[PDB]
């Protein structure tokens, strides 16, 4: 392929100890004479999917896990098979967090968690509320310092606040039809963070680089960051503490714990060198201890070296915060959940948006695959069996059922009308099995401007390969076709369909 053999490319994230990193590369080339290379590439959870979907990319790509699910799901992940003795090496909790449809998909390295980090020299005693923020930022004004920086660009580190009075992502009690991005906790929690800023104690356009520095150099009493953070703020003398975040509405604050793991690129012909390195060199007490004397990992996986780095009152904090948030999901869909979310919160900051709409995008954004799924699934296969699905709709159920209601009816007149010209599609296409339904969804998409009918034509193809895969005995492959198209659809059309509120809009056009 495009991957170099007999050799390793390594992708972590710039804000994490690639120096450290490549130590252990060194380390590895010294005993073997084989090359390892460490690149930190920007926006790397967008460069390395669009890499590897064509074959290429690095051999070892580093992310927190929530992203591995759809990156294994696109086939992009190698399955990984550590031996039950190395499993053992790990706490159990980690490995869940990198496993995928019963298969693990990369190796867990540390448990990484947000904190509270205040300044002891201008803030002895850090606040236990968010609500003591405003009065506590007139106080340090008068003195020409500011309460509280952190990054307002990335979602993350809003999130703790938004899941506070009981925003959530997908309902964890998980039921993924279940999203609780704009209900009143989420915009409780929102709505606290733009009134600072219209209150002119943060600034809607306050991003990592500029927290870090105004933290670091003292001009703002806290910031809120997680471990790797830690390394900077040590360099520039501040006496700072670590500690868990003010609550709010007196509930934590609920940070999504990400898990750093290392997943292998299934397009590497370097797995077993890949292997070796993740194994051998860098998850052992010397090769993570190497990392984190760069930049802290948090809380490791392994064993052995947690039972050290636990003793740190910086990690102990960690890990209360960590118990008081959530371990993030794995889905697929956590990627657009994240860009629905990032959008709303910079909209609602800069005004461009309310809370309640910006919220409303978000919602409809973190619901669109799932959404999509449903009301494509049922009508694939009704449209094939000739037989309705009696399961109930479940969560939003009246706009799923009025949708697949909606369809059923516009549909019926787009099939028959485009029966001949489906046929000869068909036809050219070749359409076997389940490992033809991949390619097929990609050829969908492109056969300009959106519309409601164009997505109608598409959907309704998709029901007569339905059809077609059930009369030759692979009704199996329906729900991949499926899965299939609603990925095609929701990834291409994810902004109109947002702007049309979703299958709502639909609902609403053709009235
Ligand atoms: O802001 C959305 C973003 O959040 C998380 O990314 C974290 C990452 O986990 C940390 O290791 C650190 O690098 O900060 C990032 C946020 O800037 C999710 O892991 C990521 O997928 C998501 O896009
Ligand atoms: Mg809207």
């Amino acid at each position: 392929g495009k991957i170099e053999e007999g050799k390793l490319v390594i992708w972590i994230n710039g804000d994490k100890g690639y120096n450290g990193l490549a130590e252990v590369g060194k380390k590895f080339e010294k005993d073997t004479g084989i090359k390892v290379t460490v690149e930190h590439p920007d926006k790397l959870e967008e460069k390395f999917p669009q890499v590897a979907a064509t074959g290429d990319g690095p051999d070892i790509i580093f992310w927190a896990h929530d992203r591995f699910g759809g990156y294994a799901q696109s086939g992009l992940l190698a399955e990984i098979t550590p031996d039950k003795a190395f499993q053992d090496k790990l706490y159990p909790f980690t490995w869940d967090a990198v496993r995928y449809n019963g298969k693990l998909i990369a190796y867990p390295i540390a448990v990484e968690a947000l904190s509270l980090i205040y300044n002891k020299d201008l803030l002895p005693n850090p606040p236990k509320t968010w609500e003591e923020i405003p009065a506590l930022d007139k106080e340090l004004k008068a003195k020409g310092k500011s309460a509280l920086m952190f990054n307002l660009q990335e979602p993350y580190f809003t999130w703790p606040l938004i899941a506070a009075d009981g925003g959530y992502a997908f309902k964890y009690e998980y039921d993924i039809k279940d999203v609780g991005v704009d209900n009143a906790g989420a915009k409780a929690g929102l709505t606290f963070l733009v009134d600072l800023i219209k209150n002119k104690h943060m600034n809607a356009d306050t991003d990592y680089s500029i927290a870090e520095a105004a933290f670091n150099k003292g001009e703002t009493a806290m910031t809120i960051n997680g471990p790797w953070a830690w390394s900077n703020i040590d360099t520039s003398k501040v006496n700072y503490g670590v500690t868990v975040l003010p609550t709010f509405k007196g509930q934590p604050s609920k940070p999504f714990v990400g898990v750093l793991s290392a997943g292998i690129n299934a397009a590497s012909p370097n797995k077993e060198l890949a292997k070796e390195f993740l194994e051998n060199y860098l998850l052992t007490d010397e090769g993570l201890e190497a990392v984190n004397k760069d930049k802290p990992l948090g809380a490791v996986a392994l064993k052995s070296y947690e039972e050290e780095l636990a003793k740190d009152p910086r990690i102990a904090a960690t890990m209360e915060n960590a118990q008081k948030g959530e371990i993030m999901p794995n889905i697929p869909q956590m990627s657009a959940f994240w860009y629905a979310v990032r959008t709303a919160v910079i909209n609602a900051a800069s005004g461009r948006q309310t809370v309640d709409e910006a919220l409303k995008d978000a919602q409809t954004g973190s619901e669109l695959y799932r959404q999509s799924l449903e009301i494509i699934s049922r009508y694939l296969r009704e449209q094939a069996t000739g037989a309705a699905d009696t399961a109930p709709m479940g969560a939003s159920g009246a706009t799923s059922r009025k949708a697949l209601e909606t369809l059923r009816r516009v549909g019926d007149g787009v099939q028959r009308n485009h029966e001949t010209a489906f046929q000869g599609m068909l036809r050219k296409l070749d359409i076997k099995n389940e490992d033809d339904v991949k390619s097929l969804s990609r050829v969908m998409i492109h056969v300009g401007v959106t519309n409601w009918g164009r997505i109608v034509t598409l959907i309704s193809f998709g029901a007569f390969v339905a059809k077609h895969l059930k009369t030759i005995n692979q009704e199996s492959c329906i729900e991949p076709l499926a899965e299939s198209i609603t990925d095609v659809l929701v990834r291409t059309k994810r902004d109109w369909l947002v702007k049309q509120r979703g299958w709502d809009g639909f609902v609403e056009f053709f009235h």
